[PDB]
């Protein structure tokens, strides 16, 4: 057998690791399938995409078109349906009718061999009619056949009967396909909506306590959930909820010795009170956890738990499974590091003595939390554990529970970040916090919305407990507003860490991205009621952004994104589309100074002609404008961080 | 099982059609194997390439290096040996010694756990010594172990004993490799030197006749071979040598009706005198063909025959195999076309009624000519026959006779041209004749010498009987000189069609690339002796170019090519290297005006420091210059078309 088939169909995309891992989508998401399709000689080709669902049933007729003339690159948009493992194939074929029509349109007016030409047409159309399933379509084609063969009609009339719009519509749906050749099937993994789209809020339950009991419980933290749901969040991400070690517990501001009252770091998991399958006693019991999960569910909030495969020196694993750790020649275990960061309060796990034991235990733990309603896991530092370990763990969990979503917190080099997404992580943290200039945002979002979208789903956290960017430090509230608009409108998934709304921006020291008095090392009570009363919170903006996202399908997808030129370096403009919904955003990246700019819209990318003027509504203010190809904007920090406009 | 192994090794290149077809090389040719290699955590990785020969035997130790810092892209140069089907694998591994050294160089001066660190080193070096085959290398490592453990030496001295150049040399050859993980093997097809490197000369034997018999024979045409060999050619390409049809024979200058004396076109193959396995009676017999092949061989010339799968209406196939043709409804067969070109003198072949019969007959024909010493075929218009047909034919022929070279004359779109090379064509015609400006040449050669070199070998014909470019038409002799220098120095395979040496450049009409009074349609006697005597031939330049190529290995490869900036649009500069051989070419593309320029050499690409000044010899003149990073050149049409320099 030959590698190339009768009609060449080559380099089908998307493809991930040469077909060894699936391309990704979620239910209702569109993307392009493409291929290089051509044939020998000068006659025309056609192509179509066959999508097969998890039961092997083919999807609808999906013809492709040549994407640019003379390139031989063909494409079609497909839309993912129900969740599961699908496949896609490109079918390529000679299109003899298109070729015959091209020649007949020339030869018939010229009087060149008109009887042969028309009989040749008649034979193609009768072959077309024989493959057509519907009676009325067949009759339409056969009437064209009879007209083509009718020697009593003028040549031009015989030809015209074969080129009618009604004949065209039949042949667009059921073309005559010669020498049909298929690509080898490629896999598509279709996952639930939340894998791509959702707003996330991170907070520490222990910080939501009372004057009588400063250490919050699941019951006290549950009373924070209504405010989180009212800001329009969908997912609450909790730091580790397990007992915390005492040996080498860290003190406040990342100091090495805890005092007697110090709470330690939740990531220093494990004590004689229990490990990763247990609840910190000060948070309450598993029954209290269940209450928290249930109250979250009532308010439209899913819980994401941190899963950090590491432990404190007091974790039961340390003496039960010594082979899960690297021991130095004196028998001791070195503390974990992620240079220049040091984690003196924990041991890292070693994987090569007992990989099977570790995987078995990992999936036991995850299934325990899954049985208590946790269907999302934020996986801590996955890039410091083996790639194939995650591949195995995720395949095991998703094999019985395909709805479970894993988020990779891998702030590392591009090859590792991409590979983790490709081996099964549904979502990835990103470089978003370090992309702040127009050039940085433009380049990075062009990457994320391009080929990477076949395997990676970005979660844009504007801050985390480990990342307070200088932009926020120096820009104050106007900068928090800008980064919220950007995160919420550039990615279908975004998030914030509690305190972002209050514009907390005091760093540990100059040149650090750590918070002063970080919540990782201490209880951090916040007077939410006071901040709301005093108007010192951007919760209203956050709430509005989430409402805009919920009302505009364009903001609930990733791949359709276009940057429009402006004449100011500090002003960025972009549009997103989904069906008839178009959102147009203009952001002033300068948190200190008012910017005036001309935004020049690429009108064809909005589906409009260059001369058109179309109404927009800025959803942040309710103000309506009329914008054409060139529009003045004025954006003032503290009043108008951005325009977030719908086309009406 | 998991897709990713213990140490990730991904996206191995080169790759062709995702590993379904081989990457290519020839004996003695170097190229780069690369991969993306990294691991979890912060410890170091290593990698190496394992090349396996046709008997499965591994090549030498071939360590890779990271190609640019922080990219995780690793590479090594490999060199192809004997012809056949090879494979290559990338092996990736943890490099614990490099990691330990990095930590020890920090921790030992700091006084941080120095006894543990040194003992840990001792145990690694012991493990390294256990895998080392040479006794002297083992003793070197074990002496380092004993020094590491020697508590009577200062800490810094214990460490330094493990970092000596002699220890380094052992570990460069036999590193301690943890967790060795392999890519899946990729195929490499290694072919003979001539597939990549050779100078080609096309001529029509029938034009080399005598006053007594104007239609040349193989015996008269053989007397042209000494001049061809003396110009330094390696391959003589003959147009079709078979009987020529009478029905619809073309007249002179592509007219539709032949007169009584008209010879017709050699591509109109076949008559009752025979088909593709026969000799035109006016050329003589098969015994005369054998004489011509034998005389060619004595002069170091291989014959390439045209193979054109098509025929005249008088070919025996027409009535013997009607199913090898497309018949219209009245039973007639339409003449072949390649729009806007019409081939009224031939029928094209149809492939879908009897593909097996056609393949069987095609390989019969090729094997016939192979039995008469023809080991190279110039395949006419392969892109008008099915791609999979050629894939099958070439695999059949190369299965018994892997030395046979097929050249694809496919002037068509890029997808088809690439695919034909990928399915088995050893060489390809190219866009060379339509790349004449500095920008065109630079861009096109960057493509050919880059990734395309894994599957395509270009044959740069400066002219053909179908292509007299306007550049040559308007530029005259100075333009013929420029295009010869370019073709001969940019590709390891180049060629000319007879008459190029005489600067024949009269077109059929303005705006055509056809020759006036084309040799395709008429006998074309040339007075070779006169042109040489009158100095109106560029044969001496052609001869010199071929001698330079034969003396400079840099010109017998494709992939190593670098363009150097000049400050004039009409002056192009490039270098090629192979081992210690470096050739530096500067060409004036203006055939009308003298150009003065500053050529600014990228000195690192010549393997030199920026401040160096190195002697060169212009091999066209024998003149010696001293060139550094910025050099004045003056190039005058009719005197100095170019400098073709060797570094001394
Ligand atoms: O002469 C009348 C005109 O003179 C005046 O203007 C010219 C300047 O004097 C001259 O310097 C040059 O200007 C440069 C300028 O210096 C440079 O900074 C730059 O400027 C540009 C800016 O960088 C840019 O930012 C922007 O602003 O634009 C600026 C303008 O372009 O580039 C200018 C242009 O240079 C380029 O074009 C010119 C013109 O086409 C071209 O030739 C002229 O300059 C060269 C070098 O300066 C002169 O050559 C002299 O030096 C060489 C080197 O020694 C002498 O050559 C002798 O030795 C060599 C051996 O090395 C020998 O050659 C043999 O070997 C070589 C291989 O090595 C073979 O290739 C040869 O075949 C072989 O023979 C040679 O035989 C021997 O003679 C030479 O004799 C000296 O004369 C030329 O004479 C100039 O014509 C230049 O190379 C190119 O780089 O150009 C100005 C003209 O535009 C007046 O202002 C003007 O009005 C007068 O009409
Ligand atoms: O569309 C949404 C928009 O709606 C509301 O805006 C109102 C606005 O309140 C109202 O006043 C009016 O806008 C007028 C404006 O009043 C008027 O002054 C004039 O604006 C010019 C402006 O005063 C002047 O400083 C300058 O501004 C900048 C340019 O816009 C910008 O393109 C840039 O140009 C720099 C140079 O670049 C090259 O070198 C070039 O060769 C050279 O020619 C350029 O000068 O920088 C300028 C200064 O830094 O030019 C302005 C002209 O456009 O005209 C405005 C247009 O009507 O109406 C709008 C409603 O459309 C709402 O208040 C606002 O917040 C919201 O954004
Ligand atoms: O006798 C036939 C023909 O021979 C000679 O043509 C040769 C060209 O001179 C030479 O460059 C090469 O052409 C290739 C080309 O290099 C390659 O890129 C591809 O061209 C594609 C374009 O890539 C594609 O964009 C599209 O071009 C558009 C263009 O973008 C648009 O702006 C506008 O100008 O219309 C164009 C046409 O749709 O399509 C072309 C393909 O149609 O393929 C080319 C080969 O087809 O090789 C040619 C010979 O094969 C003579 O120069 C020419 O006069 C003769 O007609
Ligand atoms: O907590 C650690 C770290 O966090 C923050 O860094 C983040 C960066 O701000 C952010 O941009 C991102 O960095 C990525 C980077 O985007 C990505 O391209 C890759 O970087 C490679 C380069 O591609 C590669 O060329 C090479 O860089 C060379 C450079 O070309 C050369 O000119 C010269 O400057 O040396 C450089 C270093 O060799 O290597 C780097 C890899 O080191 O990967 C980066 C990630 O490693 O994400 C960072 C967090 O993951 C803080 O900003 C930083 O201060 C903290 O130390
Ligand atoms: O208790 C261990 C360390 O916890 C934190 O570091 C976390 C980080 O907050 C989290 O985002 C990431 O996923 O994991 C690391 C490692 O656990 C503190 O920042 C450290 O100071 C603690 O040592
Ligand atoms: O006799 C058929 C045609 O032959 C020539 O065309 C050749 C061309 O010269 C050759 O390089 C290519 O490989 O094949 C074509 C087609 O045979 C003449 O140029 C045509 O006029 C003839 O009709």
């Amino acid at each position: 057998p030959t590698v190339v088939g009768r009609i060449p169909v080559l380099d089908v995309r998307p493809v991930v690791q040469r077909g060894r891992r699936p391309a990704k989508a979620v239910t209702g998401e569109s993307f392009e399938v493409s291929a290089t399709v051509f044939r020998e000689g000068h006659d025309a080709v056609g192509a179509n995409v066959v999508l097969r669902d998890p039961r092997g049933r083919p999807g609808p007729w999906t013809p492709m078109r040549e994407l640019a003339p003379g390139t031989d690159r063909w494409g079609a948009t497909v839309t993912a349906g129900e969740t599961g493992t699908w496949s896609y194939t490109v079918e390529a074929w000679g299109d003899p009718v298109t070729t015959w029509r091209h020649h007949a349109r020339i030869k018939i007016p010229a009087g060149l061999d008109t009887d042969l030409v028309l009989e040749e047409g008649a034979r193609l159309y009768e072959r077309a009619a024989a493959d057509v399933p519907g009676r009325e379509d067949r009759r339409e084609l056969l009437a064209a056949v009879d007209a083509l063969r009718d020697e009593s009609r003028p040549a031009a009339s015989r030809l015209a009967a074969a080129l009618t719009p009604q004949v065209d519509a039949v042949l667009a749906r059921h073309p005559l396909r010669d020498l049909v050749t298929s690509s080898d099937p490629l896999p598509l993994l279709v996952e639930r909506e939340r894998a791509l789209y959702g707003a996330w809020y991170e907070f520490f339950p222990r910080s939501e306590g009372t004057p009588h009991t400063p250490h919050g419980t699941f019951r006290t933290a549950a009373r924070r959930l209504p405010a989180i749901a009212a800001m329009g969040f969908d997912v609450v991400y909790l730091p580790p909820i397990h007992p915390i070690g005492t040996t080498h517990r860290k003190g406040r501001n990342n100091t090495l010795s805890a005092t007697g009252d110090d709470v330690g770091v939740p990531w220093a998991i494990g004590s004689p009170e229990g490990g990763h399958d247990s609840i910190h006693p000060a948070l309450g019991t598993l029954d209290d956890f269940d209450h928290f999960v249930t109250e979250a569910g009532k308010l439209g909030l899913e819980i994401a738990l941190d899963f950090a495969l590491q432990c404190s020196p007091d974790h039961p694993w340390v003496h039960k499974h010594p082979e899960w750790f690297h021991h130095r020649p004196d028998g001791t275990i070195a503390h974990a590091e992620n240079p220049p960061k040091k984690y003196q309060d924990i041991y890292p796990i070693a994987f090569d003595a007992d990989p099977d034991g570790l995987a078995t235990e990992t999936v036991r733990i995850l299934r325990h939390w899954m049985d208590h309603g946790v269907r999302i896991f934020r996986v801590a530092n996955p890039h410091t554990k083996p790639v194939a370990f995650w591949e195995r763990v995720i395949a095991d969990i998703n094999g019985t529970d395909p709805d479970v979503i894993f988020l990779a917190e891998a702030f590392t080099r591009p090859a590792m970040m991409a590979t983790l997404a490709q081996i099964g992580f549904q979502q990835s943290y990103t470089y978003f916090t370090w992309r702040n200039t127009k050039q940085e945002l433009t380049e990075y979002l062009t990457e994320l919305s391009g080929e990477a979208a076949s395997y990676m789903r970005p979660n844009f956290f504007a801050n985390t407990p480990d990342i307070l960017h200088a932009y926020l430090q120096h820009g104050g509230r106007p900068a928090f507003e800008v980064r919220a608009v950007l995160a919420a409108t550039l990615s279908p998934t975004w998030g914030i860490y509690s305190g972002y709304e209050l514009c907390e921006n005091t760093p540990l020291r100059e040149g650090s991205e750590e918070y002063l008095d970080s919540e990782k090392y201490q209880l951090k009570p916040r007077d939410w009621t006071r901040a709301a009363r005093e108007g010192t919170t951007i919760a209203p903006l956050v709430t509005r952004l989430n409402t805009i996202r919920r009302e505009n399908p364009a903001l609930r997808q990733l791949r359709d994104l276009h940057f429009h030129p402006t004449d100011k370096e500090e002003v960025i403009a972009y549009s997103k589309r989904q069906g008839s919904n178009t959102v147009l955003v203009v952001v002033n990246l300068d948190p200190r100074h008012t910017q005036e700019a001309t935004v020049s819209l690429d009108m064809p990318q909005l589906g409009l002609d260059w001369h058109e003027s179309v109404p927009v509504r800025d959803e942040l203010t309710g103000e309506t404008y009329h914008w054409g190809r060139a529009n003045y904007v004025r954006l003032e920090p503290g009043r108008t961080p951005a325009h977030v406009c719908t086309v009406l």
